[PDB]
């Protein structure tokens, strides 16, 4: 798992992407955009997005809700990453929050490489890009266990 320094560095580099209400939504939007471009069939699995296509999903109201809650969840896990017990608990709950019968463990897990590339591209440098991957590779399976 992340060392204290890796957590600090990642928080620093993600900070300017997760500060303002707008940036928090913006960050989440990009992640889902990447996800739906690779897997447009996942769109209909998000209840608020039903009927949208990849052509128009980014303009829905629903995607802003999802964008906000995604960014918030990622940041929350990052902030607790040095608390083994807490991050495990938070991660498990976020997995459980994926109640929809439309989403499976395997579908969830397929988002890992996509979110990894996205967040790596979003952060500034090599040290942050490596920390992103270590961070996501660690937390994806934690959440998926409860899906
Ligand atoms: C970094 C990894 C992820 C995190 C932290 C995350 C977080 C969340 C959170 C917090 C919610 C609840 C939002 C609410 O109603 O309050 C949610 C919903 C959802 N997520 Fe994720 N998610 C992640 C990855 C994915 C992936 C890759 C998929 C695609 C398989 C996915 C599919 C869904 C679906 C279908 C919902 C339910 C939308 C609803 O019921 O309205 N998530 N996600």
């Amino acid at each position: 798992t992340l060392t204290k320094h890796e957590q600090d560095i990642l928080l620093k580099e993600l900070g300017p992407h997760v500060d303002t209400p707008a940036h928090i939504v913006e960050t989440g939007l990009g992640a889902y955009h990447a996800l739906f471009t690779a897997h447009p069939q996942y769109i209909s699995h998000f209840s608020r997005l039903e009927g949208h296509t990849i052509e128009n999903v980014m303009q829905s109201d629903g995607i802003k809700h999802y964008a906000r809650t995604l960014t918030e969840a990622i940041v929350h896990m990052l902030k607790e990453i040095s608390n083994d017990a807490e991050v495990k608990k938070i991660a498990a709950q976020y997995g459980k929050d994926h109640t929809s019968r439309k989403v499976t463990k395997d579908e969830f897990m397929s988002g890992e490489p996509i979110f990894t590339k996205y967040f790596q591209n979003l952060v500034a440098d090599a040290e942050g890009k490596a920390a992103v991957e270590k961070f996501l590779k660690h937390v994806f399976p934690m959440m998926a266990a409860e899906i």
